[PDB]
């Protein structure tokens, strides 16, 4: 069903805001949204070039790219997700950032590392193991799958964790700059590698990177500090999902509560800001959503108020913000402090002109979950076409191709 | 009467375009429009700050400031026009350019020098004469006015012309950069100083700055070349009005036809572009308008086709573009080559959101000639208010005040 909405034109959503070194002209953001339309070698494709281009047309919009692998060890999906570790990746991404910039908009790349959830057969083909802070599995099924192919999850050694900072993320950051990205965003949410380090259910290390709240945060803060010296703190973001149970994170049922874990991290970030090394933004997932799953009010165990209390800089919030449309009471409350951005991910898939629709109160086109993760153009770039012109069968067969 | 118009949203008017180092997101421009709401010392005012701010809200719009004096000798209006020759001027303008930039828009300052039309009593109070390329007057009345106060027009000496390049315009350019302007625009139109140099009715010099087509253009090209080394060619524009008879320019009735004079100048500009020193844009007044006066098709003696044929860079055209509204056939033809901007001046006075109105086909508010040149806020910033709230008598008494 089309979502009826009232116009946000005269609201804070269309007041400018400085984020790092750049000024956005709308507070509506496209959050990182995995779609699997990259090329098989992980280079961004012709489809992605149009896709991000189509969403950049309100000048001064921030778009954040779908999770992008920092390195071969960072991968582990069967579908084709993009990567930012080779010159080829960077050159292809550059065509996309150029297009976004030509519309006066900005783009952040989300850097992901799968960790314990990497598909063990996929990793085997690279001669790699699934790796994590500790040797744990999301489920007994995951454990079975890995041991079946003789490719069990293993804990990174101390030196490998150092390598993550000085090699894997450093190179990804350098490539992201070659590719013209305005920001890099550390993916510390949804039970992927950095989240695995942060929380105790997934990190039982006995070196400097585990064994306490402070040690578990150490890798993340070392990345923030090191990358700040490489690209500048103004080009760095980080995403967290304190309440999510996606990919079997314990969350509030863990031995350390997310309020403790994440308040520690956010306060350390603010202390860096106080010293003139404030990162560009902290992106947080609202408790209405866990990964890609909606959460009932009854199941919600907390909220993100603590982030606003502790961190004085820009905050990006996302998670079913249209739940109280058409009036958007929650959205308006959340952006009232003038330093908060609001993201829409699912509705941006089916509404490439979402910023324009929200501005002028145009009904939203419903999204199509069936085509979120498929491998072709149908339900991807087709939302930018007039229905009468979409040749469905042709588009289902249109797989990603090289740019140009 | 409100002008009925069709939406330009899907037209070239909303395709991006690179102008110098910056990219505009609309081809609709606010051309330089004198309004006399500066402070008495010529520092920009609180009223001007809001006025330009109000017109910058479509992100990526180019605004061009009202003619701004390069120096004390450049002045000569009774009304209060702004200047860019002191630190105070620059600091005040900076608040205005900051505001425009915070909306993602850009601003060019038009640098004017009045010359033979400077009010002789005003110039007397500065201890200065009206000056020009040659000692000529716009009319017998102008001659009478000047001789009456014992302050006749005089020809600049050769050294004074050099001073214009190395001192007057150089300092204005440096201040414009201090003030954060994206471009400086040489005013070579409408019978002011640079136009007085270009055309033979106003320039009968016998030094290197007159006596031939090439010598008459020499000062203008020396300014282009010298300022290009100071601020970079990408930050320079120039405005010409080949067909105008404003302030008694002979135009087509002169001993050298404007097609000759202005084709010479534009071709010299293109030759600089060919060598990598191409200026940002050439602004031309369409033959529908002469200064502030509409011209009948019957009286029009030529057109600006030659500029498009000779110059390969960005062109800004202005002059009663709504004459064939609501369809805008002429506007669409003129921007079809993808390197042409179109300006609206009179309708931008009464429609601060003009870009938005044109985008979505909203009827235009009629402009009010009676308040074009008055000294107070009524009919100036009042167009941004809802009529029901305008206290007319209060606004008529609201004269310009210092910013902040
Ligand atoms: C298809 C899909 C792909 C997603 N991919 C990512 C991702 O790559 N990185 C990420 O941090 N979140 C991802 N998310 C979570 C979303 O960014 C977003 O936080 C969530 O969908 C809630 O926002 P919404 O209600 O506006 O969709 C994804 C969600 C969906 C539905
Ligand atoms: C009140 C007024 C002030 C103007 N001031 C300037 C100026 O300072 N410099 C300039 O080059 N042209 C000036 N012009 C000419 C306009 O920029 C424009 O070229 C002309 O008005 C035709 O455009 P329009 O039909 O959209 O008004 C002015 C015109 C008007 C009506
Ligand atoms: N990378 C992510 O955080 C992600 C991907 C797909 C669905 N939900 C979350
Ligand atoms: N400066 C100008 O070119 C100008 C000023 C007022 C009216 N018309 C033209
Ligand atoms: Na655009
Ligand atoms: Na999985
Ligand atoms: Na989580
Ligand atoms: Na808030
Ligand atoms: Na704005
Ligand atoms: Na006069
Ligand atoms: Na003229
Ligand atoms: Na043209």
């Amino acid at each position: 069903s089309s979502v009826k909405i009232s116009p946000l034109k005269d609201s804070e959503a269309f007041q400018s805001i400085k984020v790092g070194n750049n000024t956005l002209q709308t507070k509506i953001v496209y959050p990182p949204t995995t779609r699997f339309r990259a090329l098989e070698d992980h280079t961004p494709s012709d489809l992605q070039l149009q896709y991000y281009g189509d969403r950049s047309t309100f000048p001064g919009t921030l778009l954040i790219t779908e999770a992008t692998f920092v390195s071969p060890q960072a991968s582990g999906y069967e579908g084709a997700a993009p990567g930012i570790w080779t010159d080829k990746h960077a050159k292809a991404w550059k065509v996309i950032t150029d297009k976004v910039h030509a519309n006066g908009s900005f783009v952040s790349t989300q850097l992901i590392f799968l960790g314990r959830v990497a598909d063990p057969a996929v990793m085997k083909t690279r001669g790699l193991n699934p790796v994590s802070a500790s040797a744990t599995y999301e489920s007994d099924a995951a454990k079975e799958a890995a041991e079946a192919v003789g490719n069990p999850v293993r804990a990174l050694t101390t030196q490998e964790v150092k390598d993550l900072v000085y090699e894997a993320y450093t190179n990804a950051a350098q490539k992201a700059m070659d590719a013209g990205f305005d920001y890099i965003e550390l993916h510390a949410a949804h039970g992927y590698l950095l989240d695995q380090f942060l929380q105790p259910c997934t990190n039982q290390r006995t070196d400097e990177y585990g064994g306490s709240i402070e040690n578990r945060a150490r890798l993340i803060l070392e990345l923030i500090d090191h990358l700040s010296t490489i690209v500048g703190a103004d080009k760095i973001g980080i995403r967290i999902s304190p309440w999510a149970t996606f990919q079997n994170m314990k969350a509030h049922k863990d031995t350390v509560h997310p309020l403790t874990t994440f308040s520690y991290l956010v306060h350390e970030l603010q202390q860096r800001a106080d010293k003139g090394q404030g990162i560009a933004y902290i992106s947080v997932v609202e408790p209405r959503v866990s990964g890609n799953v909606d959460v009932s009010e009854e199941d919600q165990a907390g909220d993100n108020e603590f982030v606003s209390k502790i961190w004085k800089g820009v905050i990006l919030k996302a998670g079913n913000y249209s739940y109280d449309a058409p009036e958007f009471k929650t959205l308006k409350e959340d952006i009232a402090d003038k330093r908060t951005l609001v993201g829409f991910s699912r509705y941006f898939t089916s509404n490439p002109n979402l910023v324009w629709k929200l501005r002028d109160g145009i009904d939203l086109v419903p999204y199509d979950r069936n085509t979120f993760y498929s491998d072709n153009n149908y339900g991807y770039n087709t939302f930018s076409m007039d229905s009468e012109e979409v040749d469905k069968e042709l588009e289902i067969k249109r797989v990603p191709s090289a740019i140009e």
